[PDB]
């Protein structure tokens, strides 16, 4: 008995790894807890960002669709390294879109400059790496920070997704963002300013909040 | 030691639930496993379809958002239940998105049909009901066709997803689209034309293909 009492907590353990990969903490327990209630938690503050490899569709002329693949599983190994590094949280990836938040499932008073910390992080990795022909990965970044509902929606095939005005906002500060930069919105750079250095964009429309004025990260301020 | 075995079942039985509807069986497996692979398999003829919710983010100025989340969980499970009635695969609920795959992981020659039936159905249920508020809730529709490569890709956050042309058309077949109509592009109105009514929407601007003759799904036909 002992040959699979051994053996059945080694599947437990390799079930509970894989669990524990998938879904973050708390929320592995709630969903093994049987509740019947759904999970949707305020968020008072959160910073969300967004990462989209610029060019990616002009690959598929060059590169086979199995190979763009492994090309994201590549990048996005290097990436989940770097979330790991600052204790932050992946939510989903979508496509070449790479989606981290700061301030869930546990909230935090710093998220902005943790997450700012990653981006730039995140810009100097991106850097080094090369696509699929050994060319650069270019990168538009756009950070928002502010209150977010976070929880589990469905039966099947369930993660624990963010939403709220600021990964609407963050989506766009990364859709109009030049490639190489890390844009962020008035509300994010006043947020910032005090520790980090950033040079100011101007003017931008947005998709669905009008017209904002925004700001380039470009680096931690100098300690001296 | 009495005690110690009746809560300690349990715990493996939760595990095991929760991770049968989180992923396809053989992938958590795989995954379980030292496989050092990226889990990605190419499959030839696959239909997949997106839906969107029109105007979600405005919703919030009448409903909490909570009450928004617990609504996404309400809609999308009740086409949860609806993808299962066709036989489909559902691939994820993102945002107010919704992914549904047909062709995999079994190969069905009516891959396009049943996807066409499923999205004429998901219009008419959707048309059916209310948001919290009372008010209609419209989607924007979008679906395509063609090779396609499905596994999971990164070291943390592993979710089974789908890759390629026809998830990128697709999505663009979706963003696109008017309110309340099912958008296709022509190479998968050649496929539907003799089972369904089309009509043809015509030249228009899809990023990352320039411009594509689209349709709309209207209908199945009167078999006399
Ligand atoms: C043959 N095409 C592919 C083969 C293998 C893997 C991916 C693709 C592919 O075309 O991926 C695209 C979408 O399907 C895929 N994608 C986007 N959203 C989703 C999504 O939600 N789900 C999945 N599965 N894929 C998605 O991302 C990719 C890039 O989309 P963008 O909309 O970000 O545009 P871009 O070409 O990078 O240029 P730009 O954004 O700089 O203007
Ligand atoms: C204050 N906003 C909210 C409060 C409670 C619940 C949801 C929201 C909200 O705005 O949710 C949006 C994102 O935060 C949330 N979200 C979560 N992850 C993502 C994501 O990755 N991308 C985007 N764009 N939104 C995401 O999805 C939601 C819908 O996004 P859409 O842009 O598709 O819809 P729409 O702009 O309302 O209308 P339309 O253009 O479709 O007509
Ligand atoms: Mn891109
Ligand atoms: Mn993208
Ligand atoms: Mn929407
Ligand atoms: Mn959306």
């Amino acid at each position: 008995t002992q040959r699979a009492e051994a053996v059945m907590e080694a599947e437990y353990e390799r079930s509970e790894a894989l669990l524990a990969n998938m879904l973050p903490g708390s929320i592995a327990e709630r969903l093994k807890s049987s509740s019947r209630s759904v999970i949707a938690d305020k968020y008072d503050e959160v910073s969300v960002l967004f990462a989209d490899i610029v060019g990616f569709t002009e690959r598929a002329s060059t590169t086979t669709p199995a190979d763009l693949v492994r090309f994201l599983n590549r990048l996005y190994g290097a990436f989940d390294e770097l979330v790991d590094k600052h204790g932050l949280e992946k939510i989903k990836v979508s496509g070449d879109s790479y989606m981290v938040v700061s301030g869930v499932p546990r909230a935090r008073p710093d998220h902005a400059f943790a997450l700012a910390d990653f981006a730039l992080d995140m810009a100097n990795v991106a850097a080094a790496l090369k696509d699929p022909h050994g060319d650069p990965v270019p990168l538009r970044m756009g950070m928002a920070c502010g209150p977010v509902v976070a929880g589990v929606v469905g039966s099947r095939r369930f993660f624990y997704d963010v939403w709220g005005d600021a990964v609407n906002v963050a989506s766009r500060m990364e859709s109009t963002d030049s490639v190489g930069r890390i844009q962020v919105p008035e509300a994010m750079y006043e947020r910032l300013k005090n520790e980090f250095v950033l040079q100011e964009r101007g003017r931008i429309e947005v998709k669905g909040k009008g017209v904002m004025r925004t700001w380039y990260l470009i680096g931690r301020k100098a300690d001296e």
